[PDB]
């Protein structure tokens, strides 16, 4: 019932998790593909292996979470020998994601280089917005050097290639965003990453939650899904249909996920709501989807696919 | 215990409403006078009178609500001639807060020189941010065009002025805006309005829950506090001490008003659920906040005020 197709290649289901969570190493990737996880997408990595942000660093929330990382990955070098072992035992139907998130974008033209000349013929995620490395802004908020980078990319990367974008809360700025991307043979958009430098407070304590950045941190789960949906919407309508999308953010039921397919992504992402339950969260999301497309007589992902009406 | 003092004026205690919320007529504002609101502000309003977009416009959620009202108000002079014979017949302590949005800068500064005309002795608040209008973004996104309309504003208005802010997300637009803002002798700045153009899905009939812009709106509520919270924290801890800060944003509880004030906050304003409340909740609010202080021992918000602390 869930058989998808994205990016020229077949998955069993849309459901993967998202980048950052059950990801970090090998182990946690053996994981990801032991469970009925569709697909799956490794930790943003650097060149360089990085410890990340003092702890505590991540917290679970009643209506989500809260987090500030700092990136904390095992380097390129390391994600990129796994998935080319990966990729010569053909152990699973679709390609793996590699996440690459360059702390600059020397770092990130760098590594786009290295799996362009690999072997590598899986999918790659261009992260554009972490929102918890300090005196690092948000690329994807420069319009101008998201642009700029994305030419430069271009002249060369010819794999399969999306953007991890953050969230927009301005219709001009998804006006703006899809045309700089429209003009790119980009592969998809994933709407969308953590909303950026929320708060969290302990009343009683009166303190903040995380060490980093005085408590400012990445706010997912339930908190974001209006946001990541609206994202997912907003660019649906705007893309040219050679760019797909995944949709990410407050993914939890099969609800969440009706209602994202429903918004136009085709593949979709779990963060927070894996994080909390572990792998095992995709056998029973898969079957809460299906008993929505059974009521409501769907056989296929198609027949509600972008569907959302409107008033 | 809740005594505040606010733009240089005495106050019973932080709370109001939130512009847009039970304020359209002098019927909803003799209300708000009577309940125990420590203060109140006017729907925004334009020249013009209003009758705003079409219906559905706002929808209760769960965990907040969505809107897209399209600024439906009674027009300037109404507010106007109602703000200034409530001012003669000084039935209240404190001055009440009058709200402009004008669809464009020439609306704002003809509205700002009417109100400097006048004898209106009260404070005004700009709304640089409504997310609500078909083919108008947000002006408060555009740092440059901010920056060129308050500087005008600034050569003839001299009473309190403060400004409604839509929400940042990045701490680099903390800084922009607040290098912007330092420069002026501004009375207060209001963080945050609604999360702009958000999306909403009722699972069942497979379609969005507000009519106008095909189902995208402002997100209230409990969704919003954490983003709520970190505009409020991050602007107090660069804004110049003589521009104060209201807090807006997922004030439900004592509980939520306590953590407003603790990052920064001197007036707090209820939106969302005074809307499903109704007046009688700054009642309930104020002496959940007492009993918070009691128990802490705390007998005036000067206790903790701006005290939030990092690990
Ligand atoms: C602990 C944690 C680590 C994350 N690290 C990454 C990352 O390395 N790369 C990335 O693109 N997104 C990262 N994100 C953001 C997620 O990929 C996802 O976009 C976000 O959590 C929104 O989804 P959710 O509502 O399901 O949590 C991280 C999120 C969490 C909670
Ligand atoms: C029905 C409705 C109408 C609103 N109209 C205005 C308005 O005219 N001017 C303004 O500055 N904010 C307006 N807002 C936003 C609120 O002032 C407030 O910033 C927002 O709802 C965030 O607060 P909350 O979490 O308490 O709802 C409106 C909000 C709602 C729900
Ligand atoms: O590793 C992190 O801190 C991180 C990166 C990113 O892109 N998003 C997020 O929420 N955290
Ligand atoms: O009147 C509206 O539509 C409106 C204006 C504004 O500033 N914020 C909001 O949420 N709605
Ligand atoms: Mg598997
Ligand atoms: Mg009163």
């Amino acid at each position: 019932m869930l058989n998808t197709t994205f990016a020229n290649a077949k998955f069993a289901n849309p459901f993967m998790n998202a980048s950052g969570v059950h990801c970090m190493t090998i182990e946690d990737l053996e994981e990801l593909k032991a469970s009925q996880a569709g697909a799956y997408i490794t930790k943003s990595s650097t060149l360089e292996k990085r410890e990340g942000n003092p702890l505590p660093r991540y917290v679970d929330l009643e209506l989500g979470s809260i987090n500030s990382m700092g990136l904390p990955n095992l380097g390129f070098d390391y994600y990129l020998d796994y998935v080319l072992k990966n990729q010569k035992e053909n152990a699973q139907e679709g390609p793996i994601f590699f996440s690459i998130a360059g702390m600059s974008a020397a770092e990130n033209i760098a590594m786009l280089k290295k799996i362009q000349e690999s072997d590598f013929s899986g999918i790659t995620e261009l992260n554009l917005s972490c929102p918890n490395v300090p005196g690092e802004p948000q690329l994807a908020y420069d319009f101008e050097a998201t642009e700029k980078l994305l030419k430069e990319v271009f002249t060369f990367f010819t794999k399969p290639l999306g953007v991890k974008l953050p969230p927009y809360f301005d219709l001009v700025h998804f006006d703006i965003m899809a045309e700089i991307l429209n003009q790119f043979p980009l592969t998809y958009v994933n709407s969308v990453n953590s909303i950026g430098n929320g708060l969290f407070i302990d009343p009683e304590a009166e303190s903040v939650v995380i060490k980093p950045k005085d408590g400012f941190g990445g706010i997912g789960g339930a908190y974001i899904k209006p946001t990541a949906l609206a994202n997912v919407r907003a660019f649906y309508t705007r893309l040219k249909p050679e760019i797909q999308i995944i949709g990410t953010g407050g993914i939890e039921t099969g609800q969440d996920a009706f209602e994202h397919l429903l918004c136009g992504a085709t593949m979709l992402q779990i963060g927070t709501a894996l994080h909390k339950e572990g792998p095992a969260i995709f056998d029973r999301i898969i079957k809460e989807l299906e008993e929505i497309m059974n009521q409501k007589g769907y056989q296929s992902i198609a027949d509600f696919h972008g569907k959302l009406k409107s008033l």
